[PDB]
């Protein structure tokens, strides 16, 4: 599709000059963003004079990497000296420079594979890293930012070990519940002094509390679908603390 | 399969999470049901029939959730603002169409439409939120209710047939809307502190440029000023947060 491909490298380009700005003087994230705004030109002189499908999946695998190192360059930015996060961060870039590696030298389904899981957990680690940023100086909060964060660090072992899916189930987990916990120290901040918006924001906490522990034990089915409640309330109730200034 | 297992996962959560988000309205509700009509099948046919039928047919309910979720946070974050519960009612309209084609078996027609109805869906919810964080400044208010009619033209774009350039009218509607999200929520976080006020009005004022940009039809210009604007948006949202 000749107009299609132009569009999703025109999304792929703006992904790139936002990532680039993002990871100023960062050295390990200026070159995974130079690498992959090459691969984006490969993309484009393969669709110039070689094969439009060709070029294509090369292409949709260069949106896939530019999604993934904006979340990176989103989380080094937010996570600022905490060293756990800048280990992840370094981990991710590790992955997804090998994704693209593979990519290159043409085992390009393997390298898919590879990357949906950097994707995954690149935005797990941003929200994760943003979340950290959201709880402030809320010990609550930041003790359940510690938690997911260690939750984070076994999807990575877990993926090197082979089982992909459980790896891959853990980091939809940990996007999710680091987004309640944002959503929920939001809500509380914009709840001020108003006694009803703060018991519905601590109740909803507990529910993520109840869901962590939940995934934890081992029961996803029951854990996945308490987290998505609490999500839906968690955005609900911060709606309506936004509102009631 | 294990990406299966995972797909349908993801699918359920959204649902989940969108049935709670449409509370009592029937039309949402509606749609909520049908995509989780939707995915139980794609679950059936996986379970007695052919798994490469069931993990297309996922695919699809799964985009379905992800557009279906974000038009009942559009719906929530819109209140009773008239423009937005239109724009909200009109993405649903087409995303019912959508699954209907696929119901019926162009499934090719129903994927394309598909993929645009999940970007309408995706703009009209950032819109609604940036109107949100907004709140009563009348500067960003006019952008972004300025930024929805741009979310129509590309609707009515796309239902002439112009697939591509409503397709790239939609980008440039969602990441503007967020940068307006964004300048709204570091204006609100900076308080009254002099540097980063001044430091917000001038990515306001370069994003208006790549409003103005686009509207000349100077496409790529217009989407590099702007990707550049999100980044530098986001960074002044971060330092005002880690200030208050």
């Amino acid at each position: 599709s000749d107009e299609e491909f132009k569009f999703l490298a025109t999304e792929a380009k703006m992904l790139i000059t936002a990532a680039e700005r993002l990871a100023g003087t960062d050295p390990e994230l200026q070159e995974m963003v130079a690498l992959i705004k090459k691969e984006l030109e490969q993309a484009e002189r393969t669709f110039r004079n070689g094969d439009k499908s060709e070029a294509q999946r090369q292409l949709e695998f260069v949106l896939t990497a530019a999604r993934a190192v904006m979340n990176v360059a989103a989380a080094a930015n937010a996570a600022g000296t905490d060293p756990e996060l800048i280990e992840m961060v370094l981990r991710i870039l590790k992955q997804l420079k090998e994704a693209i590696r593979t990519f290159q030298n043409g085992d390009q389904e393997e390298a898919e594979t590879q990357l949906r899981f950097v994707l995954r957990a690149a935005i797990a680690v941003a929200v994760v890293a943003a979340a950290l940023v959201l709880a402030g100086t809320d010990p609550e909060l930041q003790e359940m930012v510690k938690q997911i964060l260690e939750e984070l660090k076994q999807a990575i072992e877990t993926f090197a070990r082979g089982d992909k899916e459980k790896a891959l189930t853990q980091l939809l987990f940990v996007a999710w519940a680091a987004h309640a916990v944002a959503m929920i120290a939001a809500a509380a901040n914009l709840a001020g002094t108003d006694p009803r918006l703060q018991q519905q924001v601590k109740e909803i906490l507990e529910k993520l509390k109840e869901a962590i522990e939940t995934f934890q034990k081992g029961d996803e089915e029951q854990a996945f679908r308490q987290l998505a409640e609490v999500l839906a309330e968690a955005a609900l109730v911060a709606l309506r603390a936004a509102l009631t200034n």
